[PDB]
C-alpha cells in the first residue's frame, strides 16, 4: 500500500484550435489542491491530457491514483492506442510521428509513476468534482494567459 490519492481532470477549448483551458483536482485525505491555466490557441483534445499531466506531476511520491475524466480523448488514447504507440516507438502505422506526442509522451512517463485506476465518466454520470473541473476549465478558456508551445499549428 502506497497512497490513495484521487484525481478528476477535465478540458474545454472554444475552437479547434483555439481559446482552451483544463481543470483539475488533487484530492487526498479531505484534502484538496486544484490546478488550472488557460490558452490562447490550443485544441480539446491537447487541454484533456494537460489536466492529467498538471495532477499526476503534482504527486511528490509514488501514489495509487484514482484518475476520473469524462474525455473520450484521453480514454480511447489509454485503451485504444498507447499500447500500439508503445510497440511501434510512438509512430502511426506509416511510420508517422503521433499527433500531440510531446503530451503523450509526457502523460506516460508521469503515468508509470503511479498505480493507475482510470474511471471513465459516461453519461455526465459524474461526481461534482467532475463538474468542478469542467468549470475552471471553461473559466480558464475564457481568459487564456498563456500560450500553448507544444501545438503545432493546423490551422
Ligand atoms: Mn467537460
Amino acid at each position: 500500500m502506497l497512497k490513495q490519492v484521487e484525481i478528476f481532470t477535465d478540458g474545454s477549448c472554444l475552437g479547434n484550435p483555439g481559446p482552451g483551458g483544463y481543470g483539475a483536482i488533487l484530492r487526498y485525505r479531505g484534502r484538496e489542491k486544484t490546478f488550472s491555466a488557460g490558452y490562447t490557441r490550443t485544441t480539446n483534445n491537447r487541454m484533456a491530457l494537460m489536466a492529467a499531466i498538471v495532477a499526476l506531476e503534482a504527486l511528490k511520491e509514488h501514489c495509487e491514483v484514482i484518475l476520473s475524466t469524462d474525455s473520450q480523448y484521453v480514454r480511447q488514447g489509454i485503451t485504444q492506442w498507447i499500447h500500439n504507440w508503445k510497440a511501434r516507438g510512438w509512430k502511426t502505422a506509416d511510420k508517422k510521428p503521433v499527433k500531440n506526442v510531446d503530451l503523450w509522451q509526457r502523460l506516460d512517463a508521469a503515468l508509470g509513476q503511479h498505480q493507475i485506476k482510470w474511471e471513465w465518466v459516461k453519461g455526465h454520470a459524474g461526481h461534482p468534482e467532475n463538474e468542478r473541473c469542467d468549470e475552471l476549465a471553461r473559466a480558464a478558456a475564457m481568459n487564456p494567459t498563456l500560450e500553448d508551445t507544444g501545438y503545432q499549428v493546423e490551422v
